[PDB]
């Protein structure tokens, strides 16, 4: 059923899969190694990620996975956001094959890295917001609307690289359960601008909401915005105009950073080129301590 891509395809048997990964955040992946990705080093192993539909998928979540592979040869590659990597389309179940992050979720990352390993300085943090807005524009250049901006889709590498993680996800906007919780406990209409809420418009100005939550969210380590708030009590806030406190450890740069990508007016907000200018500069000034 599914068409064959020589751009793309490995032979299923140099793929071992391995143990599960993300805890079912990003559907049914798992740790494997591959084996000659590279055709010039055909005797390397790397250590990559798996996505494949779970026992029970029906012909959409077929399709579903389908597209986002597609959307991902289409998009292209970038150091900062979660590069495919080849796929097995052939004689078995299919088999998304993307890079993989030893470090977890940025959320993750940032709260283990929290005082009671290793802490994180002032420029590790700027930095971090850095290599995400990198990511950001260059999916914004590539045309692509991420649409749930966060700190969970954001992965780390084994060498601290930050990249983004499901931006060719296939979702019908019209269906979303504003109710619905991640299974660490939050609620995704917390990351979403208000035209996103209430209008359904998504646009790059709205990924650029979402990423002020993410700013906040770093400066934070692993912070949960609005917790204890539910859905109709988040409308209201958003209707009222409130926005977030500023974090303590966070400049007052960073934070009218943050108030700038949640303007109330979408084409007052900076857009990533932008965003990436000022976080490269602040970056620069920033203290390691030392
Ligand atoms: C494009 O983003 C994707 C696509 C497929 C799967 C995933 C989850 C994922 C990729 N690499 C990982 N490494 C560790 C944990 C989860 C992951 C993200």
């Amino acid at each position: 059923e599914l068409p064959e891509d020589p751009r793309w395809e490995l032979p299923r048997d140099r793929l071992v899969l391995g143990k599960p990964l993300g805890e079912g955040a990003f559907g049914q992946v798992v740790l494997a190694e591959a084996i000659g990705l590279d055709k010039d080093k055909p005797n390397r192993v790397t250590k990559v990620a798996v996505k494949m539909l779970k026992s029970d998928a029906t012909e959409k979540d077929l399709s579903d996975l389908i597209s986002e592979m597609e959307m991902m040869k289409m998009i292209g590659k970038h150091k900062n956001i979660i590069n495919l990597l080849g796929a097995c389309t052939q004689d078995g179940p299919l088999y998304v094959i993307v890079e993989y992050a030893s470090k977890g979720n940025l959320r993750e990352y940032l709260q283990a890295r929290r005082p009671p390993e290793e802490q994180l300085s002032s420029k590790d943090l700027v930095s971090c917001a850095y290599q995400v807005a990198r990511g950001m524009e260059y999916l914004a250049s590539k045309k692509c609307i991420h649409r749930d901006l966060a700190a969970r889709n954001v992965l780390v590498t084994e060498d601290n690289v930050m990249k983004i993680a499901d931006f060719g996800l296939a979702r019908d906007i019209h269906h979303i359960d504003y109710y619905k919780k991640t299974t660490n406990g939050r609620l995704p209409v917390k990351w979403m601008a208000p035209e996103a809420l209430f209008d359904r418009i998504y646009t790059h100005q709205s990924d650029v909401w979402s990423f002020g939550v993410l700013l906040w969210e770093i400066f934070t380590l692993g912070g949960s915005p609005y917790p204890g708030v539910p859905v109709e009590e988040l409308f209201k806030l958003l209707k009222e105009g409130h926005r977030m406190d500023k974090p303590s450890n966070c400049t007052n740069e960073l934070y009218m950073m943050m108030r700038d990508c949640w303007h109330a007016v979408p084409s007052q907000r900076p857009t990533f080129k932008q965003l990436v200018e000022d976080l490269d500069r602040i970056v620069a000034l920033t203290s390691n301590q030392e």
